[PDB]
């Protein structure tokens, strides 16, 4: 019957919608189009940081990286301002998470090295976490104007949940680094209207958003109940029907979170 | 399956639980022990104010009412301070709602007049709103130490919902007065951890709480969705199992509200 | 010329206003009626907690304290709810700071012992910190209806600043305890509209408010610049002119903080 | 007093600093190097939009403009992506304000027509608003890399304030258009750490930034007090001392705004 409540939101908001919450000690998993493909958008920036955290020691975040005016092809609210000054890996990661800065993302991919501009290195990282399905070829901005049906630059709710789970809750990173990533996500600016707004205030929520064309809108998060019980929530949507220029509806993502909060409480 | 989620909370929290939300233009009502009797506790102070608003002109709120130090039997954080000075009907109502002042309650019942200390007059008022089941017999504090099963000083979730609906949303009161009551409930101090904490912040919530012995804990509220859709939510509980001195669990009330928010979103 | 800006606010808001910030390594202090007496209101609850932290070991916070329904004479949003269950010293302190609970305050004074209900014990504590001027005689609620000119239950901005400085920044408490107090103040609920609202968001602010009759309104705080430079800010006001029933203006407190932020930046 | 506080910031940050706030119904203006020349940087994009709003009817914003890959000389986060699709005047203006897109800027100058690439047409527009000092000669990127002392592509705080005032507050534009421009500025992405960060959150702020070599960093804004009183704030800086390669300090701009907020409150 929760299936039917998601299908309702789908109809109201004129969108296809994908939801995954893994199982726990107590609870059974929650599936809805969980094994269908969706566009990543900016959601892959979460693991990306983790990949950079994984590859290098912890003092590596101090390395300053320089770049040019014509390195800014994507929207980049932080990179734009620090062309003269440059930016350290540390600041790059902060921005990529907290502000969804597109340029930084690309710089960090380059920090991974390897062909594809570091997209292979990163693809490789996901496999280390047992992620077969997710696939990534292009960078920002080009990847977020790929057409519907195209399986390049895509993932499933099921998949990305299990990644985020291993990173945050699992032992995929040392505690010190893990800490950093949570801290960053805990302070995301771009996610107020989506998963955060669907949960009660007494729940703790850390999230990473994704947006694009064809009404594409995603949010992946870890939440803690008022008694500190952790849960992973992958929410993904699109509106490929209204074409390229369709607007995403955060309201959709907020409403679903509320249904989910209901079963989890 | 929502039936099964309430029965779960019941088992977790070792409590009996009553829930009612009336039907709307779209949605069907939500019932769970909705037609079972529970203790009012301090929840009856909401209609009580309405009864005093209903019976008298609007300038009647300026009438000063004096009382003694030994008129303070219940918890009365506001009555305590204004013993020498007295208090106007207006300020009495504010206190009764916003602070759940027990003395004021009794003063207002006396303002209704009639035997029972004004409990019959008040019982009479509810019938004017088509409320058959509800009964009120004693005053504060004595009423909050009635034993389980005793039908004096009781109501059903179903009933009190339909009252609150008529008062707040319906035309049971002139707009000016209606306004006052909503304003007061909007500014309740005593309700943070119950219904308010079960809904997302982007919902508007006005509530009136109740507490007592045998783990008795109630909260009735009107909520607005993020798009201004109103709903009435009656939640009532008790824990007569652990006897007189069983502690109430607000956690229970907050958790249920969350399940409810889930179906309403 | 900052003198003239405070006198302006005074005239606009029809209020007397007291401001103190101590001197630092760099900066000179800020004075305006800093050595004039004002009512404490709920501001004394900050040191009060410190006095209880000072007097007893750290394990003492687990001692559960019981009380009756008629022990709630003041407004007490948390004491209200935990009459059946009781409350530990630890929880009492949290409430007294975070919610300005009036009852708890009085219970804690009783924990200090001595005549005056523990007001002498507490008065004694301030002298240990070299505070000459500050005086405390009555408890809640009686102290909040002292008339203007009455020097009982009063302090100066200068004084209370130097206390708060020693507690938070100075070595007046062991680090562990100090930590607790800061944590509590960092999470004050009652202070959003006063000092907090006069500083830019990139400043860190921890505060403790006070309100009462005769438009009495205070806020004492520690702030950190965006680069972690600490400062102590005492702000106090009243409007004894419009009599007992004069309303306090938080706007006044927020405006002054802004003038202060200006010199500190 | 305040003169000396600006000279301090100057010394701290190793920079020359220009500040202007016009006079109001109440307050006297604020001058500090207000009549000295500074580089525009990207600040001129504000009036530029206004000039295009002024010259043409309101439906002109729908005219699509196409361009080539080799038309993208400057930083252009939006122009980069819409080479295939093209962009309407409407979208061009949004970008120029909200994202400080450098290409769009140049396209719009071309929309004005005339020699200099439309820089004379634009220079001409400012004179219509009674602005004598301001001049513009080159386009992006070339204009941001021309040396200190060179009076081409420059303005004074005094001047640009009086322009922004007339546009936003004054009757320089019809309400409908005026509305558009404010809306755009209200939604600037590039300005978080400058003027916006120096004011308290309860102030409303709309801004337009500028950055360049020789530590050049500007922000012009309209602010509303918490009670809706409007003010215009021009802040400009540079660090020609450390030569071409000197890094700009937004911190400087944020600090000054704080001093200004202080006098305005
Ligand atoms: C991540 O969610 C995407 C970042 N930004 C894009 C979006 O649609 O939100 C763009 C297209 C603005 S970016 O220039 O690629
Ligand atoms: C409203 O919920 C009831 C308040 N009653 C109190 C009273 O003093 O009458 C108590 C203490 C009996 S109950 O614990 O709320
Ligand atoms: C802090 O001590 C202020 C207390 N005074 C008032 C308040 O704001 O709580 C009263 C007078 C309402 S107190 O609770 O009696
Ligand atoms: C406007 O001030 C922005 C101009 N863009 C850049 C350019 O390449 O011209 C800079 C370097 C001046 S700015 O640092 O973003």
């Amino acid at each position: 019957d929760l299936a039917d409540r998601f299908a309702e939101l789908e109809r109201r908001y004129d969108a296809r919608l994908g939801v995954y919450v893994p199982a726990t000690g107590t609870t059974a998993a929650i599936e809805y189009r969980a094994d269908e493909r969706f566009a990543f958008c900016s959601t892959f920036k979460a693991p990306l940081v983790a990949a950079v955290l994984h590859q290098n020691p912890l003092t590596h975040l101090d390395k300053l990286i320089t770049y040019t005016s014509d390195d800014i092809r994507s929207i980049s609210p932080v990179a734009q301002q620090h062309v003269q000054t440059g930016m350290t890996i540390g600041q790059l990661c902060d921005a990529a998470i907290r502000y969804s800065d597109g340029t930084a993302a690309n710089l960090l991919l380059a920090d991974l090295g390897g062909p594809g501009g570091g997209t292979a290195a990163f693809t490789g990282y996901l496999r280390s976490l047992g992620d077969t399905v997710s696939r990534l070829d292009a960078e920002e901005p080009e990847l977020n104007r790929d057409p519907p049906g195209d399986e390049r630059d895509t993932t499933t709710p099921h998949a990305i949940a299990l990644v985020l789970q291993q990173l945050v809750l699992g032992n995929a990173l040392p505690p010190d680094k893990r800490a950093l990533l949570t801290d960053w996500m805990a302070r995301n600016t771009t996610g107020a209207k989506r998963i955060r707004a669907g949960f009660p205030a007494d729940w703790k929520v850390i999230d990473k958003t994704g947006t694009g064309d064809y009404g594409r809108a995603n949010d992946i998060a870890v939440v803690w109940s008022p008694t500190g019980v952790p849960y992973v929530v992958a929410v993904m949507s699109d509106r490929a029907g209204g074409g390229y220029d369709a607007e995403p509806r955060e309201a959709l993502l907020a409403e679903a979170a509320t249904c989910v909060a209901g079963v989890l409480a």
